[PDB]
RNA sequence: UUAAGUUAGAAAGGGCGCACGGUGGAUGCCUUGGCACUAGGAGCCGAAGAAGGACGGGACUAACACCGAUAUGCUUUGGG
């Protein structure tokens, strides 16, 4: 969180595409039946959460 | 032995009493919920989109509760 604070607008902008496609892939593998860490979902999910707030919070 | 006479016992089933079960949910005990008030506060919400909803959100989710594509939560300030 006070990590995030400190990247750019940008820079924030382009974390989250990563983990927007980290939690694409998570789901596509636990539909497969192939994801065993199903916790890592939950925890991108509020960290894309996290991260929108942060540049809500710049405006 | 014949005759005459008298009387017993019997239960297919049934009755009464008793014993033991079943069913059923009365009664007692209990209380998560109600009822009536008192004192104090407050007596409004809505185009800055209401009341009330629908559909969604969990690793798996039928329902309830919570939340809204930032969805079973996000940030922050305090408590602990
Ligand atoms: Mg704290």
């Amino acid at each position: 969180a006070n990590d995030i604070r400190d990247l750019s607008t940008t820079e924030i902008q382009d974390q989250e595409k990563a983990l927007k496609e980290e939690l694409f892939n998570l789901r596509f593998q636990l539909a497969t039946g192939q994801l065993e860490n199903t916790a890592r979902i939950r925890e991108v999910r509020k960290a894309i959460a996290r991260m929108k707030t942060i540049v809500r919070e710049r405006e």
